[PDB]
């Protein structure tokens, strides 16, 4: 119920509840929440290896605004200087849940706290040994791509009489989907352990392998589009990668009003890939090695009529990265490779230092959390051609203060303002924008909500306001940074869920539930673009369906529905021939399954098939800057079976 607890806008979705739409991705789970989105594979991220979502209308390209990490863990390959997740190495077949906080916590995480922070929690070891398997198999009957696309998970762990656990968690995808050339592998390994000889003393590791490679199907032209919407006219483009991680942590509790807990982790990534750019074939390889080492302690004790919980923490984390890019002329059938001219090699790292320090107080009906966080970051960036050397050291004071009133026994208020902050990246050290230079991005952010739940009736309201000094783009293909100015984020949040069968016997397991978030994003930036709407940024999106959950059986129905979003920040209304400029449509999409649980006991079997997309209903999204630009388009009526296995 820390959820229910929470000072600020947040949500967690748990593992029994992915399959309910057939989701066998992050993506597919993080759009159900009110707020998030996370569009279908595109631009750079044409692919699942990365990962798309941005929230409250920020950018939601490659997820680079957000703070997402993996048990505490940061999941970029660079959370300072490239947060871009070209590379996802997460997989929800490994996840007992996945927690999103839109508000409410920019003190202990960091530093692209901005987007909410986004924790993927790893299935728990197994209190005494068990084991679990699941499989899904979708198909798109209309679309020309008769590859399925198969994910499957694994899950074999226990926990020994002498307190020590290990599971042995494995996440796998193999296939294609609806569209052409898009034929995946990924295969995520993880080996998890805890040992806890008392009370007191509790350690914890993970190590991880996971190894992906997947084709790109890219954007089409308009013209191309029209033709044959499954093909692909991006031949040569090829995403893959690796990651290696390992993380130790320790944790010394002699009672409960004092906790203290250390951990250190470590990744080396390499995220490359060949891709069609102008005239030129390109292979750019990309190494990154992350180290850094985290304690905290928390002290809880009662100062007259209030408890006050205080929280302090450090944190160091070393970067370092290394880029090059070979090419051919796309003019020659040659892809690239070892041996090739290449025309970028640089490296680049960050040192950073982060300091937080909180206290929540419990007085009366009250929990007010002042809080501060402090980050002094230190980059650079050496270029092996050109023979540059720039280096960038800044500070981000955080202020931030949370208060949560108890209304009744089960229905709290809440408000808050967190300071947030994005680095300089690496790829624009260099600061070529019209504005002057680049970078850093520092956002305030503003909400108040409400939340509310009784065993019948669970719902949840709240508003937010965020202002951002300004935000930088990308454009892939002439390697520069587009600029937009300062942006505004305001909007509402909501959800609820009912047991319907609480007004009459008839509607006995049947539940409805909606999800809706309005959210105006716009350019504040004095000029050309000042008052346009922030690009790929939906004004209404949400879902709604409804559980009828008879004896074994269980029928989903549900809904997903989005307006229309812009693509460039000149909003551009009239489509271009290449597809990559123009107004994107809105659309509501419909998905119904149907699942049977044979004796709970025996062994856990669950089965169920279902269908995404029920009315074929057609639509699209745009690339706008990435070299894939184009149109691509939206899944069609998809068919899928799930199984399911606990011993
Ligand atoms: C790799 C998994 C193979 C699954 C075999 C099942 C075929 C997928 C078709 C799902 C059936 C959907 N439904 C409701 C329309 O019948
Ligand atoms: C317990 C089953 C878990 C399967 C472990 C799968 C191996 C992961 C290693 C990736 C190697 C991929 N490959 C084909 C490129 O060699
Ligand atoms: C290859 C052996 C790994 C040795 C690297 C040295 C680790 C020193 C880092 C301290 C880790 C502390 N702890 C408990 C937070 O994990
Ligand atoms: C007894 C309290 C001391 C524990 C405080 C935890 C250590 C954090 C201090 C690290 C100092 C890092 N550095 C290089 C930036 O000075
Ligand atoms: C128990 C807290 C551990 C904090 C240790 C603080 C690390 C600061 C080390 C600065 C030296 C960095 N390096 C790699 C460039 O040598
Ligand atoms: C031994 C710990 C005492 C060191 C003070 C660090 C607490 C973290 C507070 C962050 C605020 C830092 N400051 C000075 C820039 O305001
Ligand atoms: C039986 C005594 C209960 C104590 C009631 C004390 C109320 C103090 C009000 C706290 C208001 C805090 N603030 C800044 C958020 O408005
Ligand atoms: C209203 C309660 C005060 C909360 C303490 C947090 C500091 C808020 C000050 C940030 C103002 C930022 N700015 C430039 C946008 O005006
Ligand atoms: C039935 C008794 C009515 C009690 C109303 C008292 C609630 C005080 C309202 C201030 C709470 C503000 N907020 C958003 C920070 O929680
Ligand atoms: C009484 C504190 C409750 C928090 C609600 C305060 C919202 C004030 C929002 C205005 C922020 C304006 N701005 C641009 C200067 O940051
Ligand atoms: C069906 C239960 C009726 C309970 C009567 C209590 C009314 C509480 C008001 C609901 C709170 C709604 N919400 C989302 C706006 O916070
Ligand atoms: C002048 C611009 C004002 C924009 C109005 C947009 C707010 C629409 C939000 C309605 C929320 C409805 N509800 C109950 C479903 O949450
Ligand atoms: C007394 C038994 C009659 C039950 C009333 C059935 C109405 C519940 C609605 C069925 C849910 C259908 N589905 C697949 C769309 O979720
Ligand atoms: C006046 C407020 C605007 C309300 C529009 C609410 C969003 C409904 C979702 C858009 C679905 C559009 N359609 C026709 C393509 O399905
Ligand atoms: C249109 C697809 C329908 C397939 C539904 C798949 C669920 C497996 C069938 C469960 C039958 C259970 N049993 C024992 C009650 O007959
Ligand atoms: C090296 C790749 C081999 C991966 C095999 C992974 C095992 C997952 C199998 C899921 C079994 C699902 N179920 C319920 C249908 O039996
Ligand atoms: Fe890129
Ligand atoms: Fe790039």
């Amino acid at each position: 119920n820390d959820v229910f607890e929470h000072a600020g806008a947040r949500d967690v979705i748990r593992r029994e509840d992915f399959a309910k739409t057939g989701a066998t991705t992050m993506r597919e789970v993080l759009n159900r929440i009110p707020g998030v989105s996370a569009p279908e594979n595109n631009g750079t991220g044409s692919h699942d290896l990365a990962m798309n979502f941005g929230i409250r209308g920020l950018n939601p390209r490659l997820a680079s605004r957000s703070t997402v990490l993996m048990d505490g863990i940061p999941v970029p390959f660079a959370p300072y200087g490239q947060p871009q997740l070209s590379l996802a190495p997460v997989s929800l077949g490994n996840m007992d849940a996945i927690d999103v906080v839109r508000g409410g916590g920019a003190v202990r995480y960091g530093p692209q706290s901005v987007g909410g922070v986004v924790n993927f929690v790893t299935r728990a070891i197994p209190q005494d040994f068990g084991i679990e398997a699941g499989v899904e198999g979708q198909l798109s009957p209309t679309s020309s791509q008769n590859n399925p696309k198969e994910t499957h998970n694994l899950m074999v762990g226990g926990t020994a009489d002498n307190g020590f656990g290990t599971a042995l968690l494995y996440s796998g995808t193999r296939g294609s989907d609806w569209r052409e050339h898009s034929a995946t592998r990924i295969d995520d390994l993880m080996l998890k352990s805890k040992y806890a000889p008392d009370e007191v003393h509790t350690f914890n590791s993970l190590l991880q392998y996971y190894d992906g490679e997947a084709d790109m199907p890219g954007g089409l032209s308009r013209a191309d589009y029209d033709a044959d919407r499954w093909q692909s006219t991006r031949p040569y483009d090829r995403f893959w990668g690796r990651r290696k991680l390992a993380s130790l942590g320790y944790q010394f509790q002699p009672d409960s009003q004092h906790k203290f807990n250390i951990q250190g982790f470590y990744t080396q990534t390499l995220r490359s890939g060949y891709l069609e750019q102008g005239k030129r074939i390109t292979l750019s390889p990309r190494n990154y090695w992350v180290r850094g080492i985290e304690p905290r302690y928390s002290q809880i004790f009662m100062i007259g009529p209030s408890a006050h919980e205080v929280g302090v923490g450090y944190r160091y984390l070393n970067e370092s990265t290394h880029e090059m890019r070979y090419y051919t002329a796309t003019s020659s059938g040659q892809l690239p490779s070892g041996s090739s001219p290449y025309d970028r090699d640089t490296r680049s790292g960050t040192e950073a230092h982060a300091w937080y320090l909180d206290d929540k107080i419990d007085i009366g009906n009250w929990t007010i959390t002042p809080g501060m966080r402090f980050e002094h970051i230190e980059s650079y960036q050496n270029n092996a051609i050109t023979g540059t050397h720039e280096e960038v050291s800044y500070n981000a004071p955080l202020p931030a203060l949370n208060v949560l009133y108890h209304l009744t026994d089960s229905w709290n208020l809440y408000a808050n303002t967190e300071g947030s902050f994005g680095t300089v990246q690496y790829s624009q050290i260099g600061k070529a924008v019209q504005s002057g230079n680049v970078e850093p991005e520092k956002a305030r952010t503003w909400e108040l909500g409400t939340r509310y739940d009784d065993g019948a009736l669970t719902a949840e309201m709240g508003l937010f306001l965020i202002n951002f000094n300004n935000q930088y783009d990308s454009n892939q293909t002439n390697d520069t940074v587009t600029a937009r100015g300062k942006t505004r984020h305001t909007g509402l949040e909501t959800q609820a869920r009912y047991d319907l069968g609480t007004l009459t016997p008839t509607l006995d397991n049947v539940s409805i539930y909606a999800s809706y978030a309005y959210v105006n994003a716009e350019i504040r930036e004095k000029g050309d673009t000042y008052g346009n709407l922030v690009p790929f940024s939906p004004k209404h999106k949400g879902t709604l369906g409804v559980d009828y959950k008879p004896g074994n059986w269980t029928f989903n129905l549900n809904s997903d529905f989005q307006s229309s979003q812009f693509a460039d920040n000149a909003n551009t209304v009239k489509e271009s021939a290449d597809g990559s400029t123009g107004r994107i449509p809105g659309f509501m999409l419909w998905g119904a399954r149907v699942a049977y649980d044979f004796g709970p006991q025996m062994a856990d079997l669950n089965l169920a098939f279902g269908v995404k997309n029920i009315f074929d209903q057609d639509y699209f999204i745009r690339s706008y800057d990435d070299n894939n630009k184009g149109i691509y388009a939206g899944q069609p009526r998809t068919l899928y079976m799930q199984g399911s296995l606990k011993f």
